[PDB]
């Protein structure tokens, strides 16, 4: 028998919806490309079954936490399971979006002005000088869990007292929150396949920032790739995802999404490394872009698991 | 019944003959301290069926890559059973002197100036501008792979053509390598009990540094607990470690290793989320001079689980 390939989609996240739709994607396309491979949702089936239900490898198409931050990757592991993207450290840190900012930092690599903040913290009142690192970012200012993803927990603060109710938000799903410096745009994403680094995307929203909404279920957002810059810029972008991805340690395939500042310099947000795969998903449009089918694309992914 | 604990020893890292003696320790000291404990050796035993076997609850005494580095954390989680010390992102950033260096540079504590190396870049010939970075940190230096323990494949140089064999021996433990400044010393360890700060130790190998010879097998080592500091140096160096400890994430219990150098200001070396246990170990000391027994020790690293 040829392999037989779980495709792991839906689970218990905030991200739950959105995997559903990546992985009812990434079935179809490995089906299409000849791999025999079937849907197993954790929310309905243990996991750590996978190589007693005669599963030979396994493709993530989990978003967030417990599929995207390292805990599945070392279950996979010490089955024996060869399994797509990052290893466990690398998924641990890009989920972790105020380590990875730390890291970057660390490596001299450009990040906004950021105040992370913890839930025990808010409950007693802030310092001093946490209050004035806050006002130093001024304001507009975004909040953030920091092991989120599909802007869940996000909003854009524009007065003081508001503040408060945006990290009682992003407190509801984490118990670590950054407030980062307002970035005027545009705003960019830029895909990773193996050693490839895909054509640049620029992202439009027609509102605030790329909320749920826009990501998702609107027909507004607006899409450019390649992104539209000077050759130089370009360049510059890719150069700076490339260290970006090498400094967490990624691997496989995985998204970094960058801005522009009203000082003209590229700034880092985040990594993510089981990307969104559905019908209004990155990695698929740069994969288009490069002259993949869907199909092609998730068969590479596959190809390049350990 | 009551609670069946397995305690994982040995396994088949370059430090499994620490963990055999760590997890006999730990092992003795549970059943002193009324806990049903057995020992289990996942190089004998397939750890994947703990659960299986009736256990509920794990004592790690693992160390390395593959007990310590988050992926037996990741698999244990999906299991179902409680673990002692760190979840999977702090055991994974802690194994990786690495991305521990470059997180905790990023929040602004102090590391020795150093060069990081990949295996590929070793292979082909350095950079000019890796050669220049190399230079720049003056001699001797230390060289180390970015990921073990026990002070395996570490050693000195003193002279420009001997880093060669150095970075040679390092890269047969690792594919990143580190070289760091020589640090003057004294050298220091602090172990971290749930929110207790332990007594600190003040280490004195006879020879170069603290080899794994100095560390395991010699009458030689001198150690102080408390460390003779003043009290402002040792308040200094607890806050450091603290810091320390709650960049990385780590909880439960762990223990922080720091050095002097001839400026007089401490350095972080790395974080161990699976500290050693052995007659030879530091957390047993500083545990020790904190007015327990050894078995007080684990028992209570094994209540703060889960
Ligand atoms: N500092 C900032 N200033 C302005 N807009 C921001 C900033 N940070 C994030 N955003 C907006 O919020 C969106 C989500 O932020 P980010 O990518 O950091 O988190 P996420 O929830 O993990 O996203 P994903 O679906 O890609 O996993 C961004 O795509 C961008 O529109
Ligand atoms: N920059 C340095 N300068 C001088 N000595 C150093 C330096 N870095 C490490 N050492 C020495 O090497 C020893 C081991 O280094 P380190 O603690 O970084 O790695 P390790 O192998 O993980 O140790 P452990 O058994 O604690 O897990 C230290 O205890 C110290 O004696
Ligand atoms: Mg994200
Ligand atoms: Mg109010
Ligand atoms: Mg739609
Ligand atoms: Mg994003
Ligand atoms: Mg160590
Ligand atoms: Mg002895
Ligand atoms: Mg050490």
């Amino acid at each position: 028998m040829t392999d037989k390939i779980a495709v792991l989609l839906g689970g218990t996240s905030a991200e739950r919806e959105v995997s559903l739709n990546s992985g009812a994607a990434v079935l179809a396309g490995l089906r299409e490309g000849g791999i025999d491979a079937y849907p197993v949702d954790p929310k309905e089936v243990d996991v750590t079954q996978l190589k007693s239900m005669g599963f030979q490898k396994v493709f993530i198409a989990l978003h967030g936490r417990g599929g995207e931050d390292g805990t599945l990757q070392g279950m996979l592991e010490l089955m024996g399971l060869p399994y797509t993207g990052s290893g466990v450290m690398a998924s641990a840190l890009s989920m972790d979006k105020l380590r990875s900012k730390l890291l970057w930092q660390g490596a001299g690599l450009p990040v906004a002005p950021w105040v992370a903040l913890t839930r025990a913290e808010f409950e007693k009142g802030l310092s001093d000088k946490q209050l004035a690192e806050i006002s130093a970012l001024g304001l507009p200012v975004i909040v953030k869990p920091s092991r989120e993803g599909s802007s869940v927990g996000m909003s854009k603060v524009v007065a003081e007292n508001a503040l408060q109710d945006a990290l009682r938000l992003a407190f509801q799903h984490d118990e670590e929150v950054l407030i980062e410096k307002w970035l005027s745009g545009p705003e960019f994403t830029v895909a990773i396949l193996g050693e490839e680094i895909l054509p640049s995307i620029r992202i439009q929203p027609s509102g605030t920032f790329y909320d749920y909404e826009a990501k998702y279920l609107s027909d507004e957002t607006q899409y450019f790739c390649p992104a539209g810059l000077e050759a130089s810029q370009e360049a510059n972008l890719q150069a700076l995802v490339l260290k970006a991805w090498t400094t967490l340690g990624c691997k496989g395939w995985g998204r970094i999404d960058v801005m522009l500042d009203s000082d003209g310099q590229f700034y880092l947000l985040e990594a993510n490394t089981s990307p969104g795969m559905t019908s209004h998903s990155l990695v698929p449009m740069a994969a288009r872009q490069a002259g993949m089918s869907f199909s092609q694309l998730v068969v590479r992914i596959l190809e390049l698991a350990d």
